[PDB]
């Protein structure tokens, strides 16, 4: 909407206070004009018709319980935009500052979040498996990264290409979580998953097997559930990414870590310059090796560590 840029204040899902960029025109809207062609947050009002209505508020204060998922979807979309722009010189998900749209309060008891081809969508959870999912910065960045993937490599959402797609979203979700630097970890969704259980998460990148996901290609899922295991086999690539960054010895294979920033550079370049819609795990390894070669040189530690990490997870 046309209006003037304003700054509201509110509380997110976890009770933390934050400022949010809004727009004033009769109401204060969750419309951040400071980033690209805007970040827009919508109320789906417990229904499944999207996007719903652009979030309107009478006083620019967002402290009601109903406001909390909107505050966090809006704010964390901004952090994710800043990560891609400042770290990778990428302007929004399409590279051309496309408007970023999110809807919260999607459906009833909805234990998921997704990119629908055009926008992000967040359930509130059922209060048992999840609380409102936009409370996780890694979740928000995971969702926006699906849009980045779709505009770039275009990885088809099934089997190995789909597990790469998933891992890319978990990798960049985690790197955004580290960028914001509030309780960062290599776990996925811990801030919104299972409020009655402390210390767990939806997935682990450092130890995928803790939540039943494979950490080696010889343990990959080969069935048809979950689009051929896209949220399961992502553990193999997540583990490789974790090893590239942090190092370790895994199934007897030692990996020298090179740190998160170089991980992000290597995987961003692989995603945007080398991967294709049908890339498989072996082709991701080749893309990562080539990306590290471009960035750091064929004889570099970075290239050697990429190879060690993929060896450690059984991907040749
Ligand atoms: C980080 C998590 C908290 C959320 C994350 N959601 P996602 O991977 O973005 C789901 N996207 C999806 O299906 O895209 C396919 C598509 C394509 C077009 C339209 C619609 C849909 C996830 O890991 N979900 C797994 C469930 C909890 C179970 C486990
Ligand atoms: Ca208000
Ligand atoms: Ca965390
Ligand atoms: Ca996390
Ligand atoms: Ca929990
Ligand atoms: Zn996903």
């Amino acid at each position: 909407i046309t209006g003037t840029s304003t700054v509201g204040v509110g509380r997110g899902v976890l009770g933390d206070q934050k400022n949010i960029n809004t727009t004033y025109s009769t109401y204060y809207y969750l419309q951040d004009n400071t980033r690209g062609n805007g970040i827009f947050t919508y109320d789906a009002k417990y229904r499944t018709t999207l996007p719903g209505s652009l979030w309107a508020d009478a006083d620019n204060q967002f402290f009601a319980s109903y406001d909390a998922p909107a505050v966090d979807a809006h704010y964390y979309a901004g952090v994710t935009y800043d990560y891609y722009k400042n770290v990778h010189n990428r302007l929004s998900y399409d590279g051309n500052n496309a408007a970023i749209r999110s809807s919260v309060h999607y459906s009833q008891g909805y234990n998921n979040a997704f990119w629908n081809g055009s926008q992000m969508v967040y359930g509130d959870g059922d209060g048992q498996t999840f609380i409102p999912l936009s409370g996780g910065i890694d979740v928000v960045a995971h969702e926006l990264t699906h849009a980045v993937t779709d505009y770039t490599a275009g990885l088809i959402y099934q089997n190995e290409s789909g597990a790469i797609n998933e891992a890319i979203s978990d990798i960049f979700g985690t790197l955004v979580e580290f960028y914001a630097n509030k309780n960062p970890d290599w776990e996925i969704g811990e801030d919104v998953y299972t409020p009655g259980i402390s210390g767990d998460s939806l997935r682990s990148m450092s130890d995928p097997a803790k939540y039943g996901d494979p950490d080696h290609y010889s343990k990959r899922y080969t069935g048809t559930q979950d689009n051929g295991g896209v949220h399961i086999n992502s553990g193999i690539i997540n583990k490789a990414a974790y090893l590239i960054s942090q190092g370790g010895t895994h199934y007897g294979v030692s990996v020298v870590g090179i740190g998160r920033d170089k991980l992000g550079k290597i995987f961003y370049r692989a995603l945007t310059q080398y991967l294709t819609p049908t890339s498989n795990f072996s082709q991701l390894r080749a893309a990562a090796v080539q990306s590290a070669t471009d960035l750091y040189g064929s004889t570099s530690q970075e290239v050697a560590s990429v190879k060690q990490a993929f060896d450690a997870v059984g991907v040749k």
